[PDB]
């Protein structure tokens, strides 16, 4: 298993400085503490000067394992599940720019609020429009690789659990749609995470964690032990990714205590 890190980075349209600064503050954190990797999440990348990100993953020796794309929902307004197919279009083609981005460095696709809600249907049609606009975005990609993040119930109506999305996944038929289980969102909705993670087995491809309440690992009361246990029972060899709030302390004191907690997690395997 290798650890990453989430960074934080302002939208680029609406600060272009604040963005470069953002990611490189990040991703220098991020190597000082010891990840290998960072992940990012970007609303459109339409607006970002992709050649200087790589040279700065270049010169830092920090690869992006991740690139999110939920902004596109909570900022723009699409969905691969809207009502209106006209905005479905828009997202898939939303989509298709992050695959771009993500097939320059390698990374996931992470289809998190981007896949959109109920919104008053049955469970059936948004599920039934959700498998078409992924198999669109599998026609439209020869490289890409997604990852399905169920969300808890706050966030979405739609995917809760890894259940629903391996259900999912035996439907779309394609290995390159794997599932992203997030030990924050997990907390509220699986039963059993170790059962949970077993039953995903090797359709995990990308984990993210922070404790019960959001904060760096460690700082909260999951029980992050058997989640370990579990990892290594079911061979997981990919990237365990923090995506916690700033706390306590800030983003940089997160981070490190982020990093202690899951280092002697992973060392004690
Ligand atoms: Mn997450």
């Amino acid at each position: 298993m290798k650890l990453s890190l989430v960074i934080s980075t302002s939208d680029a349209a609406f600060d272009a400085l604040a963005f470069k600064g953002d990611l490189r503050k990040g991703m220098e954190l991020a190597k000082r503490v010891g990840y290998q990797a960072v992940e990012i999440a970007v609303r459109d990348p339409s607006i970002v000067d992709w050649n200087e990100v790589k040279i700065l993953s270049e010169e830092l020796n920090l690869p992006i394992c991740a690139i999110g794309t939920g902004q596109a929902y909570l900022a723009d307004g699409l969905s691969l599940t809207h009502p209106n197919d006209e905005i479905r279009k828009k997202a898939i083609e939303r989509v298709v720019k992050h695959t771009e981005v993500a097939g320059m460095f390698g990374a996931l696709v992470i289809i998190g609020l981007v896949r959109g809600r109920r919104e008053g249907r049955s469970y059936e049609e948004t599920e039934e429009l959700f498998i078409e606009s992924m198999k669109r975005l599998l026609e439209l990609t020869e490289h890409a690789k997604f990852v399905i993040e169920p969300l808890n119930r706050y966030e979405t109506d739609f995917i809760n659990t890894i259940d629903d999305a391996l259900r999912i996944l035996r439907k779309i038929n394609s290995n390159r749609v794997g599932i992203l289980a997030d030990t924050f969102h997990m907390n509220i909705e699986e039963v059993n995470i170790p059962e949970s993670l077993k039953r995903a087995g090797e359709k995990l491809y990308h984990f993210h964690v922070a404790d019960s309440n959001r904060w760096a690992p460690g700082c909260g009361h999951f029980d992050f032990r058997s989640v370990f246990n579990t990892l290594k029972e079911i061979g997981y060899n990919r990237y365990v990714s923090v995506e916690c709030l700033p706390l306590p302390g800030g983003m940089e004191e997160a981070a490190e205590i982020a990093f202690k907690t899951l280092k002697e997690l992973i060392i004690k395997l």
